[PDB]
């Protein structure tokens, strides 16, 4: 369910694939160029673990991922993206990427209403 796909992933951003990048053969995923159009959670993670390129552009791998359902993008496609920054055991093949966490989902006003309370719900300890 979503509470748990936001409670497992990090970070939660918006944007549209640019470019299909590099086969991980030895896990079977493809990576991505995607431009960030805005974060719904932690862009902090983001701004300190991930160089940027130009500014708002990401590379996210974990696609194909053969355990999460919808996991295959094309250029143009946009998406809201549950990722978590590669683990070092994930280096060098996918350092500087935001890995998949689950299913990518379509840029509406009711996924995008629907992520930002789970976000926003979560976020409220001290409220």
């Amino acid at each position: 369910e979503l509470q748990r796909r936001e409670e497992e992933a990090n970070v939660v951003l918006t944007g549209t694939v640019e470019e299909i990048m590099n086969v991980d053969p030895v896990h079977h995923t493809y990576s991505c160029k995607v431009r960030v159009w805005r974060y719904l959670k932690g862009k902090d993670i983001v701004t300190h673990e991930i160089l940027l390129d130009g500014g708002n552009k990401v590379v996210i791998g974990g696609f194909g991922d053969p355990l999460i359902c919808d996991n295959q993008v094309s250029t143009g496609d946009t998406r809201i993206f549950f990722v978590n920054p590669a683990p070092q055991y994930m280096w060098p093949a996918h350092r500087n990427e935001l890995m998949l966490n689950s299913s990518l989902m379509r840029i509406t006003l009711r996924n995008l209403e629907e992520v930002e309370h789970c976000v926003e719900e979560h976020r409220k300890l001290l409220a």
